[PDB]
């Protein structure tokens, strides 16, 4: 026994939405005064409840989107002397006056600010800009850098330096990026060439206004109370201090008293210094803080997470920890059986035929798993790349695998209709991938012979 309008005041509703309901519901009522069953009683009830919980996954929409942007952060790469160090220095310039390092330095600019890193793995970075010198082109670090790059899934800006000099072919370099499938955005294609100079630093400016141009087609957005979270930038024993650990920020705040967690490493912030020369109380994301107060060493690419107590602190890092010195004892044998199998495994034949295909977003992309690839058939394996193409798959390549057996991966495209569906129904080793990264890892997995 209820007035519908006890119910929408019981519930929290008001009735013009009960009746509304009810409305699409279908059951009868005179008007809002008008009784209801039970079985009524909460008919509506539970069917009141998936829509109020349904709008609170998009009210996290709505935490999630319109949360406030972030700085970008861009590191560097490139060949040992085509500009790196040189234009870095250009870029940590400004405050003339306006030191010891924390790994990473800003550019306050009236578009934007970013941070760029000042390092020697999380992905820490949102973009890469390559360097290559105008004069001699694209030489081993070069592609290395590239590839690595594209396997972080980061942002490639290509950047010519040395070009005030006379001597420079910026032609000869987006032709090299060409033939390797990164085609320059003025041929009609999908990569950024930036002529630059690091010395009359001609180029760095728009360098500038790209990079936070990309920072605006993709809203680079933390929100300052989330789970604080991090990466390790840097670490070092300090001759005074103690471990002293250079910190990016995530998302998240960072408050000195925070319990913190890097792999093996945990302590409580006792300290936090930023590059400028004065200590922080808080960080909020894309900060780079010079952290004091941890109780070992914590290694590069390990993710900071905050913790309530230290207690907690020590189970993550104790947990991580007898996982791997479990690891560890297990190659602690692997090794001592075929670490010697031949010593040099050589007479041992080398035969093992792992087949697979490669489609891609682009070229600028697909040469850049292979690069990889191709360090890695480090075991009895010898993995094969039966086809490489771009673009998304084929049914003939569900059925190219029976002949094949080789497996399909793919970066940048995601599969269709019935490949998916000829992919599954048919037998065939068909992937999706984020990153192309985690396109290789999972590359690993196929070295145990996928059994
Ligand atoms: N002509 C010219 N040479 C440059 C410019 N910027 C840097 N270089 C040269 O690049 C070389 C390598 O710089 P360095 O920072 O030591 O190496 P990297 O950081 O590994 O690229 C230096 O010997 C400089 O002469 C530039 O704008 N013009």
């Amino acid at each position: 026994k209820v007035r519908i309008y006890q119910l929408a005041k019981e519930l929290g509703m008001e009735c013009q939405e009960l009746l509304e309901l009810l409305d699409q519901m279908g059951v009868a009522y005179k008007s809002h005064a008008s009784t209801l069953e039970e079985k009524d009683a909460e008919a509506v009830r539970e069917l009141v409840k998936e829509q109020r919980g349904l709008q609170e996954k998009l009210a996290e929409e709505e935490r999630r989107k319109s949360l406030p942007r972030r700085p970008p952060v861009v590191v560097i790469m490139g060949h040992v002397d085509h500009g790196k160090t040189t234009l870095l220095d250009y870029l940590r310039k400004s405050r003339i006056a306006e030191t010891q390092h924390v790994g990473a330095f800003e550019v306050k600019t009236p578009q934007g600010t970013v941070v760029f890193i000042d390092t020697p793995g999380a992905k820490v970075a949102d973009i890469a800009v390559i360097v290559i010198a105008a004069d001699d082109g694209i030489m081993p670090q070069t592609e290395e850098a590239i590839a690595h790059a594209k396997a972080a899934g980061a942002k490639l800006i290509f950047a010519i330096n040395k070009i005030d000099l006379p001597q420079a072919d910026p032609e000869k370099v987006k032709r090299q990026l060409m033939e390797r499938g990164f085609v320059p955005e003025e041929y009609g294609g999908d990569a950024i060439v930036i002529p630059i100079s690091a010395k009359t630093g001609q180029g760095v400016q728009d360098l500038l206004e790209m990079i936070l141009l990309l920072a605006e087609l993709e809203d680079y957005r933390a929100d300052p109370n989330a789970e604080p979270r991090g990466v390790i930038l840097e670490s070092k024993l300090d001759k005074q201090a103690g471990i002293i650990a250079n910190m990016l920020v995530q998302e998240g705040t960072f408050r000195v008293g925070d319990y913190v967690v890097a792999g093996e490493a945990y302590g409580r912030i006792r300290a936090m210094m930023d590059a400028d020369g004065n200590q922080r109380k808080e960080a909020g994301p894309g900060s780079a803080v010079q952290v004091l107060g941890f109780q070992e060493l914590p290694h590069p690419g390990d993710v900071v997470e905050w913790v309530p107590d230290l207690e907690a602190a020590k189970e993550i890092a104790e947990e991580r920890k007898e996982e791997r010195k479990a690891r560890e004892e297990e190659e602690k044998a692997r090794r001592p059986r075929t670490m010697a199998e031949l010593l040099r495994a050589m007479q041992e034949e080398g035969r093992k035929e792992l087949n697979l295909i490669l489609r891609a977003d682009t070229q600028g992309s697909l040469e850049a798993i292979q690069h990889i690839l191709a360090r890695e058939s480090t075991e009895d394996v010898k993995i094969n790349i039966l086809l490489a193409q771009v673009g998304a798959p084929t049914e003939s390549d569900v059925l190219l695998a029976q002949t094949a057996n080789a497996a399909i991966l793919a970066f940048g495209v995601n599969p269709p209709g019935s490949v998916k569906k000829k992919a599954e129904e048919k037998g065939v080793l068909l992937k999706t991938f984020r990153i192309i990264y985690d396109l290789v890892d999972e590359v690993r997995n196929m070295v145990k012979g996928q059994r």
